[PDB]
């Protein structure tokens, strides 16, 4: 009964059969991860483990993207885009 | 046919019959939109047309919370969590 992580498990039954890649596209990566993580499922083993496939340089940007891309969607909800 | 939006429709069809809710929680919601704007796929039309239930101030406040795990990760993968 060694599950590795409920999180890999959920997108294996996801469906049928799930595609556990580890991901290529930091933007999916990186959505992916915000998407459990800011929900409250705890994020893939291999993410806390490795980060899959985080690059110190690429998925920084790929963060500053996201919070930007947020900041504008605030700026919408809150300002009405100004 | 007069499809109302693929995105809706992939929720629809995901697994089987999906839950098409309009959500409750803007955490869940947020972050479902973000998974979808971040990475290509366009937000389901509800969203574009009335955010769903999205109240400026607490969904406001998710966003400020949401870009500040952004940069917790951020600073953990660049700064090593300093």
């Amino acid at each position: 009964m060694r599950n590795r992580v409920s999180t890999v498990q959920q997108l294996t039954k996801r469906f049928s059969l799930g595609m556990l890649q580890g991901r290529g596209p930091l933007k999916l990566f990186m959505a992916l991860v915000a998407f459990l993580r800011f929900l409250t499922i705890p994020p893939t083993a291999g993410i806390l483990k490795r980060w899959g496939t985080i690059k110190k340089s690429k998925a920084i940007n790929v963060l500053r993207g996201f919070r930007k891309e947020i900041g504008r969607m605030l700026n919408i909800l809150n300002r009405r885009r100004r």
